[PDB]
């Protein structure tokens, strides 16, 4: 069949990244300056942590229905839903700048959480539908890097945008309103652009494989049967548990980073955001390097196990070096830990995909993400309680123990797959 590539693809991809990026920002805007918000709303730190945990909670039940909707109705509807939900949540947050309106901010965060479900699955679908065979991998990498950059910007900007001024409540409200209004304006512009230019599919197929897929009639897929078959594979279950543990540890560290840093470094919220951004950027670099290393070696289990062990070592180093009262040490430790942790994620994801080659990639991706969300919620709750009661060291040691368990599980995995 005739195959052509149009410039619109890039626009589409760009737009997606942007309205993915903002979403990631909204995930971590509250946590990085949680203490300040704790002062503004007169709530507990658990209230602020739930603003991060709602993203994880919403994904698990709605992912599979969201995947079914994406398959049945196409990419355009999913993109529109995600962008509109993000914009509406941003506006609701804009309407929540008051000491007695924490529930409005929670509603906005819930809307953004529902939006996230419609965004995480779009990268590969867009890359296939709009990009040629050579550019699929690069398009997907850019799409995911958009969300990761959004997380980094959420780590960095809010500390600067909203200085901690409990003495002056009006100034704090003004800064919070400014941040919310900026996010809302960006989200609204991105939603308008998605509506205007986010077409369902290109005029001509981008590749022969996509041409065959579009030409081929749709086929019914049993998500429940696929999940049951996937759970039958013990190696897949072990890899799911390990990936969930790693991603949940990352989420817990991100959510509670401000609480950990403020314990020993008071008045360093900006430095905490810088540490988070360094962690995320080192994670991006480590992900790229690990992808290249896996491509060159063609080894999955060995590379994944080495990366897991290095992540555990970095976690231990960060755990037992936070109290030295040297901010630069925290910077370096967080950079190394993010490098290794984020490098693990693509390796484990690709290992899961190849282990379950007969099964659909979408179902395995949904299972991996749901395990990540569940482990993130559990780790966030446990580590927050440990930090509140016994101090950050207890929660960090808890994370290290879970990482050791994950290392054991990864070692136990049996796989002859090579690639
Ligand atoms: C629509 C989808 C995205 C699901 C929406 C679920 C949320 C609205 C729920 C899930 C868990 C809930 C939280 C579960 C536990 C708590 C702790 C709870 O704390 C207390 O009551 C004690 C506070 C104190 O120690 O003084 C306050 C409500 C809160 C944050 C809840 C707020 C509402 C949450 C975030
Ligand atoms: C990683 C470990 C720690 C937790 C693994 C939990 C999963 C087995 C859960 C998480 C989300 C669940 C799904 C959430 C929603 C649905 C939709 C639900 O839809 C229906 O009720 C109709 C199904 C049909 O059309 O037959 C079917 C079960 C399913 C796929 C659930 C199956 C079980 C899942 C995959
Ligand atoms: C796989 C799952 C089921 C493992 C769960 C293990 C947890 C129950 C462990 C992991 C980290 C442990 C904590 C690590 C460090 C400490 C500090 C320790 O502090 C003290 O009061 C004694 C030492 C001191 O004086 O500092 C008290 C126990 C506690 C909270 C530990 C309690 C038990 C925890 C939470
Ligand atoms: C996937 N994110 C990191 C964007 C949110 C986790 O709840």
């Amino acid at each position: 069949p005739l195959t052509a590539l149009s410039p619109r693809r890039f626009v589409v991809l760009l737009i997606f990244s942007l309205y993915s990026l903002v979403n990631a920002f909204q995930w971590i805007q509250y946590s990085i300056i949680s203490n300040v918000f704790e002062g503004f709303y007169g709530v507990t730190l658990l209230h602020i942590d739930w603003l991060s945990m709602v993203y994880m909670l919403a994904y698990v039940p709605l992912i599979f229905p969201a995947t079914w909707l994406l398959d049945t109705r196409g990419l355009r509807l999913t993109a529109l839903l995600g962008s509109g939900l993000n914009c509406l949540g941003a506006w609701i947050k804009c309407g929540s700048v008051q000491q007695h309106l924490f529930w409005v901010t929670m509603l906005g965060q819930c809307l953004c959480s529902v939006a996230q479900v419609f965004i995480l699955g779009l990268p590969s679908r867009i890359a296939s539908v709009w990009f040629g065979p050579k550019e699929v991998s690069t398009a997907c990498a850019t799409a995911v890097l958009g969300n990761q950059l959004g997380t980094a910007v959420g780590f960095l900007l809010p500390p600067v945008l909203v200085p901690n001024t409990q003495n002056d409540t009006n100034l704090l409200a003004c800064n919070i309103s400014t941040m919310f209004y900026g996010t809302s304006a960006v989200a609204t512009l991105l939603f308008i652009l998605t509506a205007i230019a986010f077409k369902e599919k290109p005029r001509y197929p981008p590749s022969q494989a996509q041409a065959a897929l579009q030409d081929s009639p749709p086929e019914e897929y049993s998500y429940k049967k696929s999940i049951r078959n996937l759970f039958k594979n013990i190696p897949f279950v072990l890899l799911l548990i390990t990936y969930g543990i790693m991603t949940g540890a990352f989420y817990s560290v991100s959510t509670l980073l401000n609480q950990m840093i403020l314990t020993y470094y008071e008045g360093e919220e900006v430095n905490a955001g810088r540490i988070g951004l360094t962690l995320v950027v080192a994670g991006m670099v480590g992900s790229i390097l690990c992808g290249l290393w896996l491509d060159y070696t063609k080894t999955y289990k060995q590379t994944t196990l080495i990366v897991y062990i290095l992540s555990f070592i970095g976690m231990v180093i960060f755990t037992f070096t936070l109290d030295l009262r040297y901010i630069i040490i925290v910077f370096v430790t967080g950079g190394v830990l993010g490098f290794f942790m984020t490098g693990y994620l693509p390796l484990g994801f690709e290992f899961a995909v190849e282990i379950t080659y007969p099964e659909s990639e979408g179902t395995s991706s949904g299972l991996l993400n749901a395990s990540a969300q569940i482990f993130g919620i559990l780790f966030t709750l446990a580590q927050g309680k440990l930090t509140s009661d016994y101090g950050p060291k207890a929660g960090n040691i808890f994370l290290c123990v879970w990482m050791f368990i994950g290392i054991i599980l990864t070692a136990l995995i049996k796989s002859d797959l090579r690639r």
